């Protein structure tokens, strides 16, 4: 059997708490000052939250109040954490490279490599393993908040394995771990989780006879930052493509759009998704590489995994003709100065049928089709 | 239209790598005193603060300040440069009971997750050439910084290497380096030193010497280390692994004892893949393994040979299953992970290190694989 | 999500409203085969174990309504003892008849007042909305497979609904939904796989994406069906019969009606105009509204809407239509051979864009006239 | 070239409307006795037969003969005019299990389907003027028939009004009425009465009086009601709604309890559209909603403002999502659909009825829409 597996984590997972605080701080800066330079990193461990990084802005963000906005809906209060604010300014050496003399150009905020990915497995143009893993946790957290699923807490993880041996996928295993109250009823808990798992499988017209692994540790009462240290940018595969897509290593949360790790990753997704939606391939991955201070990528590679429906050279040419690779220009084309990032800090940045993200729009299919012709 | 693949590396004074080094230095000290330590040490370094956190249950005592100074003093920092915060929590007893089975003789996985192992035949290291070259550039620059053969530079540095794989012999397309330099440097001397190092590395691998060189594209890099950019443990996971050519499941290595399968199973998967390729069963091999917390074996496995298999894929899969022990306690012991020193892999990658002697890099399973693949 | 997601439906041959439309039109066809001057307005109700055949017929024909009903219901699996049949056939009001039969002038007066809309667009080779085309194709294929036994343990009552995202210039399928009546002992895994493959095969036939949401038997159980599960009546699927909610509708039903009922004949006429306008490349979409008065031989109003997709001035389209078509009711009925057309075939799967049939109102025989008259 | 739009209405003695009235009178009787009734009552009226059929599961008992007599006696019929057939089946238990969820806080949609809600600013009713005028003609004639101000007429009648929208002020182009009359009527009196009523309605809406009048074009209409034409429930769905100016999804209203979304969601969509227009977000608004049997929320929505939007269409869409709850059970309760009497909307249209007090006609969401659209 060909068994592929991906994961997700919930809103009370400690790494995700950090991503949410980073992006909530970013969103508050950008709401006040659209030219903010923000690289906000957070650490959450036991009873300490550290808010750090490099920010140059006209805004003022109350980082304590912002942190409380993320942690109060998970059950924490104002006395649970020491908060350390260590906000440095952006290095003037980086800033002079980004802010070019030509005021219509933005130089890349760093070197690096990013990958964008899309496939035709799901309506989201995402790997089915990742879609199912996120949907499981979104439903559990929805029920936790509405009180349809009682005596659970917000720290949780999922993992879904799919059998791709035949042309119809089968679910092989669904796994969930959910932090629970000391006085929980394990029979009620197992039945709730089993039902949620089946409901998600049925929503995607899949089999319902898969293995279920429910709270395999056998006890999960200690959780959140008490059980495990969180840091920003430690769930980059959960944030992206579940291990089916390649990754260049850059984290998203807490970064303004001049950080190409974020903005060019969104751009690359937008390209790949439109290539696949245009039916030029079943799977498409776009690698882009950058040099600090340079306003365009220094390299690009387009991989269609032998699923291309037209010549690879024509795909590559259609992409070059249909997209503008100037950083300032693609930041503007995707409205990244006015996008709210907090909503993508949980449950993935891509394929979000619950959100309206610019990099998910299929508005380049007509250009790609026209530019790919004979 | 050329096929250009790009990977990166970072130096010992890069702030994320400072954190990885402190994490692994702390781990090495714990394991030297107590081979049953449970350690998950996470570090943040920003401006003038180093935060040492995570979850440790041990009979050892580690002087975290002294350990941090051992990493930062060779980079030019002193005892008054950083506030050091020590926030060492204990391992959750709920996780511990799942890992330390009542049985004895078994170790349960320390978490769920997915890991990937990768190997290819491009280099004697069985690693992607892009990654090998990127690391070799920075190792040589840092060697010269310490010997004073390359003056007026500092320890924060990055590299990026682009290779053109359009034809059967790879060609270097671009080598890029950024190196933190002193205010009073001589840019002409600096450019000449870097150019020569780039050519020397290319010649060491018998490659072309006519490639593009991008040297300090920002045009000024005086501010650096944690002053210029916040570092965190486990934020260079692609640099630590396969440079974007191999998949990644998202787990970080540094600071973790071998019961954390993100580390131990990633090493195990590498060991498998490298032996597959060394046994000439394939030119490239990638192995995915998935885990469930508390369970002593993987819950899923997938083997990809990218259509470079020299025998039937099913026989490779079977030979792997027959030639390795998938029990976690057993593979931890087969790789001598309780007595391996991790600090040396906290810079310049955990894989393909022909400068080190790592158990997961040994070609001691070739014989078994060949026998079991009939 | 913020999107232009447009949705249309279809229903199958064993859907209870469609059973009624088929019995209505089969009765009409038998009358017109015997007497081309028949006046027929045949309405059918099917509930539980009763079929009522009613309406107003004046004819020299004789139709065996029981035998006709059995011709519709036997291929769906019913037998001769499943329904009580009530035949309540009244004559056409002589007050309506004298208005329609203008023997004096050689004219036909409209059989009623009313408004009709004809519609066409360039999305499909049928010149129909893609949502409607796909919805019908799904059910035609499932019913084809039911009869050939390629798809087992299903019954004839079924519905489909297709949602397309038109937010950008290329349409993408958003959702395909089907509900199919199934046997008690069915295998849900086999059923899901069969439906999924049919859905994908229809998408691929039209060169569309195959990664859309699939909603398959959302009720979770559909063993009770046909008139037992739901009452059918003639003329309760007028949007399925026409343009799936993309086109406007004036409210008139088609089935069971002879061509003097302008609800039917003028609807067909308006489709014929709209289709030819679009095929002539005068517009990408065209909707024609016509209004009538009982006893009057021509429409009392007309409006032509090209939805801002006109390729030439709207006044020239309007003029070309007036020069190319004859709006006298008797004349357009004869131009479309409506007295000799068989209507049973259009009582399932829609009256328009039927590339599986040869309908007069679907012929592109006015394109040359429209192009010439638009200059 | 004039832009002439036309709509119709029919009177209380029209045979299709007789059926709609008996359907809704039966429904009202069921709901007065049992608010959890499930009712889908369909009626056929032809020559001398009335058939009362459909699917009802209830604790109520309705005397269907007495109910039918309550509709037909004020139209001049008596107890010996019709054979009455009662064929009341129960609701399919297969449908019922889908609608009446185990989770008793949800109602699943009673069927699949598409509904459209519409509103425009042409009249105080927020309805197309053509429809408003057509209904007003027949309401006034029927009022006069009953008060004996218009003698020697009967209750079967129809109207049709054509308006020229070529210029910014609408002009009436044609008014057409047909009214069933006694054999011994005086045609001159009748023509003058109808002409005056037509002028009186035009003057009520401040319109022109120079339009074409088409009065009893057939030239004789003594035979009428079910003797002249067969009626069925749900055969005037355009007259019931928006006169051909709004789109329609094909579902009928009369005889259905609120779990049939063809009715309840049509009312809900009207309530949205009307409030959008009253809030001055657009001059015309049409809302399409699609449903799946057993699912408690719509599966699709589209909002069309016909390029008359006064703010961005995305902000209208967002304001609607924030201001309305799309859960079926919730919108049924918000509109008090279990306790609304439906008989009054079975003649003269279900929308824009400034002579009734309908929940879906209340402008009680304008403040929410304005607030949520900033
Ligand atoms: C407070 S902000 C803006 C002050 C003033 N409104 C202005 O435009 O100058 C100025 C600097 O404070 C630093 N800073 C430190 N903590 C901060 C916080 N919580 N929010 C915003 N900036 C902060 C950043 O480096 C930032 O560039
Ligand atoms: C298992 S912990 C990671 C290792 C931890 N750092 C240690 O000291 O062993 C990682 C994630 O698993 C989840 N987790 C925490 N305690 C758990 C338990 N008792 N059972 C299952 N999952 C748990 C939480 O989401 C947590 O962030
Ligand atoms: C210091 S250790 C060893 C003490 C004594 N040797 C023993 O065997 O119990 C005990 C606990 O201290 C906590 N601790 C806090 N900081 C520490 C540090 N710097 N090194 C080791 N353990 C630390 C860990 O949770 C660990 O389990
Ligand atoms: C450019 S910084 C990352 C973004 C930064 N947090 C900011 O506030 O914009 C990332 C890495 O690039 C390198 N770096 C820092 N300053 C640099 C410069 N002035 N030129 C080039 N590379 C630099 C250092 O290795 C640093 O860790
Ligand atoms: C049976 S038809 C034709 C009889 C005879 N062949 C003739 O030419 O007079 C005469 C009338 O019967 C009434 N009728 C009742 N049931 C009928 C049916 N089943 N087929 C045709 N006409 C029917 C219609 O009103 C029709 O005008
Ligand atoms: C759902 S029924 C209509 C409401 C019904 N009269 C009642 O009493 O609730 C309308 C159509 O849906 C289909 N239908 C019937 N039973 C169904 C079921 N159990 N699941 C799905 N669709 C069904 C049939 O095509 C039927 O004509
Ligand atoms: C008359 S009601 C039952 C009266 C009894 N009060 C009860 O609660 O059970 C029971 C069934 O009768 C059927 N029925 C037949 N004709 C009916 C009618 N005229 N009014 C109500 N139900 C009728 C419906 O299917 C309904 O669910
Ligand atoms: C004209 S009839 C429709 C077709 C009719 N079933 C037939 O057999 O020809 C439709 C409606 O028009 C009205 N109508 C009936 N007889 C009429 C007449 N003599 N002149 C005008 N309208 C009439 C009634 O309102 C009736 O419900
Ligand atoms: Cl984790
Ligand atoms: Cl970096
Ligand atoms: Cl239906
Ligand atoms: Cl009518």
């Amino acid at each position: 059997k060909k068994i592929i597996t991906s994961e997700s984590v919930g809103a009370g997972h400690p790494d995700k708490i950090c991503d949410q605080i980073s992006d909530a701080i970013l969103d508050e800066c950008l709401s006040q000052d659209q030219n903010s330079r923000v690289a906000c990193e957070v650490l959450a461990c036991n009873r300490l939250i550290v808010i750090a990084g490099e920010i140059t802005t006209h805004a003022y963000v109350d980082v304590v109040k912002t942190a409380w906005e993320i942690i109060k809906p998970l059950g924490y209060d104002e006395n649970d954490f020491t908060i350390i604010s260590n906000v440095n300014k952006q290095s003037v050496d980086i800033a002079q490279s980004v802010d070019k003399t030509n005021k219509n150009l933005i130089g890349a905020g760093d070197q690096g490599i990013v990958f964008g990915y899309a496939c035709d497995e799901t309506p989201q143009y995402m790997p089915l393993t990742s879609v199912l893993a996120h949907e499981l946790l979104k439903e559990i957290e929805r029920q936790r908040r509405s009180k349809e699923f009682i005596k659970i807490q917000a720290d949780m993880k999922s993992q879904v394995s799919i059998d791709y041996s035949n042309s119809t996928p089968l679910i092989e295993t669904m796994l969930v771990s959910i932090q629970h109250d000391e006085d929980y009823d394990v029979e009620y808990f197992n039945k709730k989780v089993s039902a949620i798992m089946e409901q998600i499988a049925k929503k995607y017209n899949l089999n319902t006879n898969f293995k279920k692994i429910i709270n395999s540790s056998g006890r999960f009462v200690i959780g959140g930052p008490i059980g495990d240290t969180g840091l920003t940018g430690r769930k980059i595969i959960v944030d992206t493509y579940g291990g089916v897509g390649h990754h260049g290593g850059g984290a998203f949360s807490g970064k303004d759009p001049t950080k190409v790790d974020r903005s060019a990753s969104y751009f690359a997704r937008w390209i790949a998704k439109n290539v696949v939606a245009a039916k030029l391939a079943k799977q498409c991955e776009i690698q882009l590489a950058f040099a600090i201070g340079q306003p365009q990528p220094v390299a690009m590679y387009v991989n269609t995994f032998n699923t291309n429906l037209i010549d690879e050279t024509k795909i590559f040419e259609a992409i070059k003709k249909s997209f503008n690779f100037d950083i300032k220009t693609f930041i503007n084309d995707l409205n990244l100065w006015t996008t709210k990032y907090l909503p993508v800090a949980t449950y993935g940045h891509f394929g979000r049928d619950d959100l309206d993200l610019s990099w998910e729009k299929l508005n380049k299919v007509e250009d790609l089709i026209k530019n790919s012709k004979h």
